[PDB]
């Protein structure tokens, strides 16, 4: 009736519940795997997460686990179910199961057009999705195409929380160079010179860069390195003005940006000829230097590129906003006991 199912030559232990596995690839670190659920008589993903050994993977997978269990909105994956040992002694893996999506927006744009029409749709569902995470003063800040989950009929999930953090403005600085955990080319410019990302106007920077690339099937920031990064954004966007220098107050920062020479803005309009101008118009608002100036996402929403869609009625906000390894893992098995045959 039952055993301890293998893929490709690992343990994919999730039955009896979850049979007829197919591979898919890897998760941030484990296999990911198709099920069907013979309870809800539907497929869906499982993904194996080995973190025990290490607190940063304990850390990531704690603060993931919690975020996805707190959260209820259409525009964010769900955690369905959650499998894992009866106890903590006999606990070396979890899996976590959620909605199958046959796609996500980094493989539809390498290989798929994108309609005006699908463009505005899934820019719509990321900002509602943006719009909940943020009122639980949650910043995602790792927002890219790969974390956007799409099914058959174009839904739209945001997926991947391993690197969020609770907002904190106040304790936002750095200095220059400060090193950063997430993807290099949806990274705002203020990252690379003074920035934690620690402030929303960090996410909204992520939405812009995505926008950008369903207008043309190509990242509109492709750095190489850390600093490449900043002079990708620069060549767009043309040198900073005199007022937002003078937002910089860190001296490293500010002289950098004041050796390089002087570049023009290159005209959205003719980066993206066949682009929407409401688009183009919304685009500059989200990729806007100053964090301070950028767009926050209900404004965001409310822009006439939306008009369509935009229903403040109908975009939940959240109603509850929010260690040693051996001490992770025992909150990983406290957070997830309530999914135990009970």
């Amino acid at each position: 009736g039952a055993g301890p199912e293998m893929v490709r030559g690992q343990v994919f232990d999730v039955g009896p519940r979850y049979t007829n596995l197919s591979y898919i690839g890897e998760g941030a670190y484990g296999m990911v795997c198709s099920a069907y659920d013979n309870v809800n008589k539907v497929r869906v993903a499982i993904k194996k997460i080995s973190p025990f050994e290490h607190q940063t993977y304990c850390q990531r997978t704690l603060r993931e686990i919690k975020i996805l269990l707190r959260f209820r909105h259409e525009n964010i994956i769900g955690i369905n179910d959650i499998i894992r040992a009866p106890t903590i002694e006999q606990m070396k893996d979890v899996y976590i199961v959620q909605d199958l999506m046959e796609t996500d927006l980094y493989k539809l744009l390498k290989t798929q057009h994108l309609s005006n029409d699908h463009i505005c749709y899934f820019l719509y569902q990321i900002l509602r999705g943006l719009k909940y995470i943020h009122s639980a003063n949650v910043l995602h800040r790792d927002l890219k195409p790969s974390n956007l989950l799409l099914n058959t009929t174009c839904d739209l999930k945001i997926c991947d929380f391993g690197l969020a953090r609770v907002a904190d403005p106040d304790h936002d600085h750095t200095g220059f160079l400060t090193e950063y955990v997430a993807t290099r080319w949806y990274r705002a410019p203020e990252i690379m010179l003074n920035s934690k990302g620690y402030t929303k106007s960090i996410d909204i920077w992520s939405v812009g860069c995505i926008l950008a690339e369903m207008l043309s099937n190509r990242p509109i920031f492709p750095g190489k390195h850390y600093l490449d990064q900043l002079n990708h954004i620069l060549g767009i966007l043309g040198s900073p003005s005199q007022e937002d220098l003078n937002c910089i107050i860190n001296l490293k920062a500010r002289n950098y940006l004041l050796s390089l020479p002087h570049k023009n803005k290159v005209p959205w309009n003719r980066l993206f000829p066949n682009a929407d101008s409401k688009a183009l118009d919304l685009l500059d608002k989200m990729l806007t230097f100053n964090p301070h100036k950028r767009i926050e996402v209900e404004q965001a929403l409310a822009h006439p590129y939306l008009e369509q869609y935009y229903d403040p009625s109908d975009e939940p906000i959240a109603e509850a906003p929010f260690l040693p390894k051996e001490k992770l893992k025992e909150l990983i098995f406290e957070e997830t006991a309530r999914f135990q045959p009970g």
